[PDB]
């Protein structure tokens, strides 16, 4: 009544109109399939972390991704889409309109070319990789019910600000003029500050394996490394080819660039190494580097030229391959792996972004923008900066009050004191704890969870 | 001559007309990615069922789910999608119209949106996901030869019926009204009761991993089981995305609503367990609760609203979680898993279907229905219960008549009788079965095949 | 200026036109879809060839498949996409127009429905695949940057040549009217004879595992095979329905005709073995029989009836089966595997296609051919072995040169002479090279490199 096309609310009446008359049938489906795409990075960043340990983390991140997905596609329903995308907020944050995604149906989103529903679907994934980011960089001795309540808030209250701020309609992020292709900030630049966080506050100091003289690269399993990195690199094909929001030729193009960055970051990771170790190859650093490709292409790959994109893959692998070396000076393990690939990173490709950023690759779909320094808009590297430092000041900040907070409540604290701690040699020797005998999660029914040496 | 479209047949002479013009090529495309991840839901039910084994089945299961790719698309083509979708059928089964698919083209399917060749690409993947299902429920001491017979049979008159009743354009299923959105009877109600029927004539009994004071959960493979659920997850996006025929939103609405029912889904029955463990967290438990959600939501996926979605996780994660101790109250494990997680939550689903279903949900697409509960069509849930009852009449019934009458012919003998079977060990020291000598499916290059100790 | 549509270049101004308006949005969608398919083909080549080795190589092919990624990627933006469609080429090679990818955007490609930048993501990806194919038929004892530089060479001067032939604008095999509908000649025919040259030229000779009475099948890991073998199947569904360029149902014909051929090619290669054995059950055989089958309807599966299709899974899973006892003949393993399934495959596919192509097959969508046998066009089988011969000719030839003169340039010597060769068990009790202790790739950061026993 008349139920016709509203751009609000439901987007119009079922009964009296077809909502999808709205939209370009082939922009949908892409952006469906770009969602099935991103969804399978989520296991992927499990597998990656997992295999890259140089300590046997008792929970399983392969595993923990799947809870991850769980925990995230509970919040984004919830709450976390509405503060993220409800079409009536602020410049900070938005509100709770879409609560337990009420009325989230046909309207055309932020992204005019998909109506709200699919883009729901779509964003919530970007959500859940964010995640399985913060819970793989902080899982080492985690207690796993204060883990889950820790990324609902984490979620709620770091990454979804931060998410509005660049992706919401009124966020001011979008208003200084930022560039951030596909969430680099959201997703990369504030996992790793918030990995950050969490390695300078809970993780081990003086750690045995980031303390004198000890292999930089000593990895928990090389095949789960590569299975991660299979199917993070599968799957950023939907994270970076969907964030145009299309079925044009600039998701394709985008699709090229996340490519050659992911190569030419493999091979220029490993080349180093190879330098550095006086002849070695580094089966870690390929890995690392095609990751670090990835994340420097992620705010770029739909504005920078095809040519451009091998610096996203150069640049970041460089930088972020000494980032690396950073946890000897601090003798800290602990979280530092999330920090150097996806915060430094991050920081690096949505700086170079201010840099490569080009008016005639963003008019391919006829997306309109100022540029770069390849269009001589110099003030471009400032917003850069801005949008950058504000994610990295947040993510840092917040996460760090969750986390002490947290800790200062004891069925809250995510991971125990270590003089908190029973050894699971002794757990396993009281009958009540008997399951404890079996320290190898792909035989133990029961993740092996940090006991307090108090009952 | 004139060649022109028919609506029947080939649809049409290609040398005079361009079939292509009757469809809607987003809508092509779209079904076609999702046949694509269906695909992979095969090999992810065998790495479900080969990892949370209590006992050490002498047939991989990963590797046995290309065997049923294998004779499950030989049975679509040779007769199977016939006995389905021939367009000239009565109210039970279709006919041998379209054997080794003669003409199937460019008429337009049952599914108006997609030509026959498409559908019966996509429908196939169903037939060959229910296919690993019931080579799982049945595997263990399965010799192979019988298996691929069994398969064969079983697809021809158990799931072939079951399908047509369901989605056939005379079946009696569709004209009573009875709502089942991406096939929960034909693949999981069909297989959980089928499997049922192995379990209960085949499987062995008072055995000793559910006779006692044993573990529920005692896996074989904790990476299987996780593996298997990402590829099960990732697939579901076409399974249930699909199973609208089109590109319209109706298709993202039931992806988000798979996602929120596997995530709750599995969070319920971790919570479940840990209740009723005191304060464990099962790895298992999160994994097949997150297989009851995606079960639960599959009849209802593109018919429920987005809220309820969350019940077709919980509710199934809690009634499954119970189902499985039954296998305590019977001393019988094989079988069982398939039918706990398919059959009853495949029932569970069906059932709350007719609660939850609302016609405004269904007219995102234009697809008209009376609803369920949600619109006052209180006769809904009876509509419901006759299907659930038919397929578990139909498939338990004929299932077990196949069993015991190849368990009657020695060559086709599905599983030996023990005191017919020779244990490895001793075949091992003979010279013509040395290759017994190594139990472990990574390195044989032979099936441990059961073998009469009468040679 | 006019900027408008010109079919060249770049193919139009982007401020001044939509250059995304010359195409069909939903044939876009299929091909960027296909693209991500046939790019998780690349790690599945590395599991089948790892996991299938009767040898424990030192390279894990699972990880040098993302070597593969990163170093075709590579090539391809650099030169290698230009050299195969370079708008203005011979009939024998294209030119360097297109060099780093200057102005592959928006007009559209030889295959008219698909901007360049699109056909140049899909293409880039059946030449990684290629790549890997190479990269795994000559890893046994590879040195890393001998290898990788190898690769860049070959695929310059063996891949991008044949690919030419066969695709480019002007290619004289498409002018002669050979067909090869998804690129059996470039990928399969082409890295199979290239094996063959590798296993004749630097394999090694009486080779204890092909020597005397040894197993046919003695896997090193047959969940790596199946696993490959999962990735392989998934993925050829956008190898095979990509290659018609469009959204058409030739494009889900062509999927239905690659399922059929892969489950008959794995059970007539099972059935074999089991003749042939005395009645064992072949792991292997199945996994060698779906792969002969995926390749055999490579260059046929947009081409051929559909119950054609199980002749190209039959008689190449049954050539293929016997051409695998050459080994024996020989005493050669090394680079044959790849050769029977690939070489021998493609060769017999090929040929058939001249057989059974039919014109009401290629013009489901439109596509003009004279037709096989089935049309009575009894000259196509010689267009069909004419191309084959060509290929199979400059692919062994030339990468014979490339191996020899490479071998007698220590530096990029690919393979080291044993007597040059320093064992990893003395290595280790050196300092210098103590991490040559860990000979478990699953481990070890680093590669197992071979050392001249001359420092």
């Amino acid at each position: 009544m008349s139920g016709q096309f509203t751009g609000t609310g439901t987007g119009g009446d079922v009964f009296k109109v077809d909502l999808n008359e709205q939209f370009d049938r082939a922009d949908m489906v892409w952006i469906g399939t770009a969602s099935v795409l991103v969804w399978i990075m989520i296991p992927g960043v499990g597998l990656l972390y997992s295999g890259i340990s140089r300590k046997k983390h008792a929970l399983s991140l392969m595993w923990a991704a799947l809870m991850a997905a769980c925990v995230a596609a509970f919040q984004w329903f919830w709450w976390g889409y509405s503060l993220v995308f409800a079409h009536n907020g602020s410049v900070f944050l938005g509100t709770l309109q879409n609560f337990c995604l009420k009325d989230v149906l046909g309207a055309p989103s932020i992204v005019k070319t998909v109506p709200d529903i699919l883009f729901c679907l779509y964003q919530g994934m970007f959500a859940a990789v964010t995640a399985i980011l913060m819970a793989g960089a902080g899982c080492e001795r985690a207690r796993l019910g204060p883990m889950m309540v820790f990324l609902f808030i984490w979620l709620t209250v770091v990454y979804c600000p931060i998410a509005y701020w660049t992706w919401g309609g009124n966020g001011w992020l979008v208003s200084l003029g930022a560039l951030d292709f596909a969430g680099g900030g959201p997703v990369h630049e504030n996992s790793g500050f918030a990995a950050l966080a969490y390695s300078l506050w809970l993780g081990k100091r003086h750690d045995p394996v980031a303390k004198g003289k000890v292999p930089k690269y000593k990895p928990h399993s090389v095949s789960s490394i590569v299975m991660g990195t299979i199917f993070l690199w599968f799957g950023w094909y939907g994270f970076a080819g969907g964030s145009t929001g299309n079925s044009s030729m600039r998701s394709w193009y985008a699709c090229v660039n996340t490519n050659l960055a992911a190569a030419t970051g493999g091979l220029t990771w490993m080349l180093v190494d190879w330098f550095r170790t006086g002849g070695k190859w580094s089966t870690v650093g390929l890995c690392m580097g095609a990751i670090a490709g990835l994340v420097g292409i992620t705010p770029a790959a739909g504005y920078v030229p095809v040519y451009t994109s091998v610096i996203f893959g150069i640049v970041p692998a460089i930088i972020c391959n000494f980032a690396v070396d950073l946890k000897d000076l601090l003798q800290i393990d602990d979280g530092m792996d999330v920090w150097a690939l996806h915060g430094v990173g991050g920081f690096v490709g949505n700086f170079m972004t201010g840099l490569f950023a080009a008016d005639y690759v963003a008019m391919i779909d006829g997306t309109e923008i100022d540029g770069g320094w390849m269009n001589h808009h110099w003030k471009q590297l400032g917003y850069q900066l801005a949008g950058s430092c504000a994610v990295a000041a947040w993510s840092f900040t917040v996460t760090s009050i969750i986390l002490l907070a947290m800790d200062r409540i004891p069925f809250l604290r995510i991971r125990l004191h270590e003089d908190e701690e029973m050894l699971g040699t002794d757990l396993a020797q009281i009958g009540e704890y008997a399951y404890y005998a079996d320290d190898d999660p792909e035989t133990n029914p029961y993740v092996l969870e940090p006991i307090r040496s108090t009952t």
